[PDB]
């Protein structure tokens, strides 16, 4: 009934062009079965949506990487949200909600949009720039560890700490293996800065200590919820800007509509979160035997959700390999859907188009003009080095 593949969509291979293998794991069937990792895959949207959509039989409390935290020890305390199910996820999300607020983003948004305007001033002077080192990362280098109330000695272990985080959700890979070995210094770090006495004041840090006062979440549930802002916020971001600088350097077309309307600024970067889905997969635990796009799947089994394969689904979007930054592109799966979906989508919205605004007004071309390196991560689509010329407006 169930359909075995080998496709391993934690190899280089598959990360280094994962686009025919996703086809092959969605034409397939609606549920496979993956023999190099004893898991069912799900790559379809109609199915992903589904799995998303119901957390009691496809929960998160065993994890929502390979490994079964009902089998194995996690390589961490467990996320209080993250790797948590209703009803206890639901309070710590009610508060990262109110953390990462409307309100908190009319606080920040013209100091976000100021960077934002400076560092492409700033890579217009240098007219040949790495888009990631020198755009994907350091314009959120420059805005969240302060928005998150960070000292400043230390920030070199965010973005380390971060690519331990997605890597360990993947298999007990040489990507995996290799970050966890390294982990111990990047760790210290974070979990040190997650202690109330050193999140300065107003900033997300120092906001989620200020909550633990209300009956939702208690003093020594705080740290660890800080531990969930230092994991996400950063390398999702490089990530999502990552992917929407490159859709844009691929698709001149598309960065000339942008610059005829800059307020398409945020939904460009929606497209781009669609297009490249940044964040690929996640996996959830049966609870119980389940029917699921006519298979039957057992109790305890892990699933495998491909994100970015149902954002690509041709049996839900229309030329789904076109970038279209004004298609609609509501019920995109890229920031999931359902109970978990994004808490801190707002920071990424804002973040990505304050940025697209900025490149909007003040460049005129982005040209590829070095070699393309991709950045191999087990949870992460994106580029380690993208060269460019910008062409100033
Ligand atoms: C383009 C950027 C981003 C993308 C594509 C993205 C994607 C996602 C996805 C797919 C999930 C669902 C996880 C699941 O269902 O198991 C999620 C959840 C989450 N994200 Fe993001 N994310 C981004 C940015 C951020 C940022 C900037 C933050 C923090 C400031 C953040 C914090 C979180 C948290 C805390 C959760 C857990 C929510 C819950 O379990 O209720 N994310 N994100
Ligand atoms: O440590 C956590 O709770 C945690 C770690 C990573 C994420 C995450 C992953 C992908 C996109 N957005 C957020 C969320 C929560
Ligand atoms: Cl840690």
């Amino acid at each position: 009934t169930i359909p075995h593949l080998a496709i391993d969509p934690f190899s280089l291979d598959f990360f280094d062009d994962p686009y025919p293998d996703q086809q092959t794991l969605r034409d397939a069937g609606p549920v496979v079965y993956l023999d190099k990792w004893n898991v069912y895959g799900v790559a379809r949207y109609a199915e992903v949506h589904a799995v998303l959509n119901d957390p009691t039989t496809f929960c998160s409390s065993r994890g929502v990487g390979l490994s079964d935290f009902k089998k194995e020890k996690p390589w961490r305390p467990p996320s209080l949200i993250l790797e948590a199910d209703p009803p206890a996820h639901t309070r710590p999300r009610a508060v990262l909600s109110k953390v990462l607020s409307p309100a908190t983003m009319k606080t920040i948004r013209d100091g976000f949009a100021a960077a934002a305007d400076a560092k492409v001033d700033e890579l217009l002077q240098r007219g040949c720039i790495d888009a990631i080192a020198d755009l994907a990362e350091a314009y959120p280098l420059s805005v969240f560890p302060d928005a998150m109330g960070l000292k400043q000695e230390g920030r070199e272990h965010l973005l380390p700490y971060a690519g331990l985080v997605f890597n360990a959700f993947g298999p007990p890979n040489e990507l995996r293996q290799t970050a966890i070995e390294r982990s111990a210094p990047h760790q210290a770090y974070v979990n040190e800065q997650c202690q109330r006495p050193n999140l300065a004041p107003g900033g997300f840090g120092a906001c989620i200590h200020a909550f633990t006062d209300t009956g939702e979440i208690t003093p020594d549930e705080a740290p660890l919820l800080v531990r969930s802002l230092l994991s996400a916020g950063l390398d999702t971001t490089v990530n999502g800007i990552g992917a929407a600088v490159y859709c844009l350097a691929r698709f001149p077309g598309e960065l000339q509509r942008l610059r005829s309307d800059p307020t398409l600024a945020r939904n460009a970067f929606e497209e781009a979160v669609r297009f490249e889905s940044p964040v690929q997969t996640f996996f959830r635990t049966t609870t119980r035997e389940v029917e699921l796009g006519g298979a039957v799947i057992g109790e305890g089994e892990k699933v495998l959700m491909f994100l970015g394969s149902a954002n690509r689904d041709p049996r839900r979007w229309s030329d789904p390999d076109l970038y279209d930054i004004t298609r609609k592109t509501s019920g995109h799966v890229g920031f999931g859907s359902g109970v978990h979906m994004c808490v801190g989508q707002l920071v990424a919205r804002l973040e990505g188009e304050v940025m697209l605004s900025a490149l909007a007004r003040k460049v005129a071309a982005i040209d590829i003009d070095g070699p393309v390196k991709r950045r191999f991560n087990n949870t992460l689509r994106g580029l380690e080095s993208l060269p460019v010329k910008l062409t100033p407006a």
